[PDB]
């Protein structure tokens, strides 16, 4: 076992991603690996770095094999190259197994590792199709399901505020969410690609073309902090959120994520910021459901030192050229099930949820929505 053992096995720093503990090689070297659903490559720093307090020493693993190949992985921000090998891997606070998994040893990286982040590697939980340099490179989870009896499914429970959560590998832990799970189809098994059929702000429809929401694509990426929207959608929402908050004033560099906002501690005017409702395509015909986001999610907190401590937040909705990204701020407060087996993603209200005083982040269905297929971009 056991699910209770995997609960609370993620840790993080705010806006710095969630990591889990893994071991690589024999004898086992323990490293903190960022859980990333927007990528398909298992990689760790194998070289010294100013931002790393640990790294993978293949020289110290009787089990390391070399694929005599090199790889380069770009991300929306940050990139790295290294040497492909295969070693033995285990998750201390996950299923009780060890598997031979492809591993990229990171030899050189730009804008990838984070100063003070406690993670020295990344675990791409998406599919092979987006693996580098090709789908030949079985991704970790594929290896794990192919070499064990771990079911082909995992759920992520990302709790905010430093920060922690749970990664239940191979099942659903029912003590971690309330209500019922709602499922949206994985449109295609490359990214975790979902179809957003409608968007509402404070109960008002943005009334854009369904396609605009998934222009390029929409994905669930635990590895991206913000909620990232296509240009057109993004602009619409900012306009909407601005109007909802015109009572106060902020630099338009705030809405760009550049500047910061602070209020006298415990004085945050949550009420003037709206809720955002994302309607995801459902499991039956003409059926969808919605998840509702509180400003406590897209207003991310960031500590600043001041003669008065205050409460400071960064605007956590960013413009995108790669499609919509349902990042960690969206995933926080929900229990998200990556049902790779039944080709779907389920959402429920997390046990560790947002808890506004007069508003609740919710998962609600059923909703009827016609021509939902017309929302996928082609
Ligand atoms: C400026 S947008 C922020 C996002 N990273 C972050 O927010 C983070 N910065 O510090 C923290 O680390 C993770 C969370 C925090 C990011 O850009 N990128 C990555 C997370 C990092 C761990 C490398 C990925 O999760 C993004 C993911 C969608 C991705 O880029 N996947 C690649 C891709 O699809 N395309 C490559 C791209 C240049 C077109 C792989 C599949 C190869």
């Amino acid at each position: 076992g056991s699910f209770v053992e995997m609960v609370d096995n993620l840790r993080g720093k705010s806006g710095q991603g969630y990591y889990v503990e893994m071991t690589v090689g024999s004898p086992p070297q323990t490293l903190n690996i960022l859980v990333d659903t927007g990528s398909s490559n298992f990689a760790v720093g194998a070289a010294p770095h100013p931002f790393l307090h640990r790294y993978y020493q293949r020289q110290l693993s009787s089990t390391y094999r070399d694929l005599r190949k090199g790889v380069y992985v770009p991300y929306t921000q940050g990139k790295w190259e290294g040497e492909l090998g295969t070693d033995l891997v285990s998750i201390p606070h996950g299923p009780n197994v060890t598997v031979r998994a492809n591993i990229a040893a990171i030899t050189e990286s730009d804008k990838f590792f984070i100063n003070g982040s406690n993670w020295e590697g990344i675990l791409g939980l998406a599919y092979a199709e987006i693996a580098r340099p090709d789908d030949s490179l079985e991704p970790f989870f594929d290896s794990l399901v192919k070499q064990t009896h771990v079911p082909n499914l995992f759920s992520l429970q990302l709790c905010g505020a430093s920060v922690g959560g749970s990664m239940i590998i191979g099942g659903i832990d029912h003590s971690l969410y309330t209500g019922s799970l709602w499922y949206t189809p994985i449109r295609r098994e490359w990214y975790y690609e979902v179809i957003i059929v409608r968007v509402e702000i404070n109960g008002q429809d943005l009334k854009m073309d369904c396609k605009e929401y998934n222009y390029d694509k929409s994905i669930v990426d635990s590895g991206t902090t913000n909620l990232r929207l296509p240009k057109k959608v993004f602009e619409a929402a900012v306009k909407s959120i601005k109007a909802a908050s015109s009572t106060e004033k902020f630099p338009d560099g705030f809405w760009l994520g550049e500047q910061l906002v602070c209020w006298q501690a415990g004085t945050t005017p949550w009420n003037i910021f709206p809720v955002i409702s994302l309607y995801l395509m459902g499991e039956v015909t003409n059926q969808s459901f919605r998840i509702t986001i509180l400003p406590q999610q897209y207003l991310r907190p960031v500590e600043d030192v001041a003669t008065s401590q205050d409460d400071c937040y960064k605007f956590a909705i960013s413009q995108s050229s790669t499609g919509t990204v349902m990042g960690a701020v969206i995933m926080e407060g929900f229990y998200v099930v990556f049902d790779r087996a039944r080709k779907r993603i389920g959402f429920a209200v997390s046990a560790c949820h947002v808890h506004d005083e007069f508003r609740t982040a919710a998962v609600e269905g059923p909703f009827v929505t016609l021509d939902m297929e017309d929302c996928g971009y082609n």
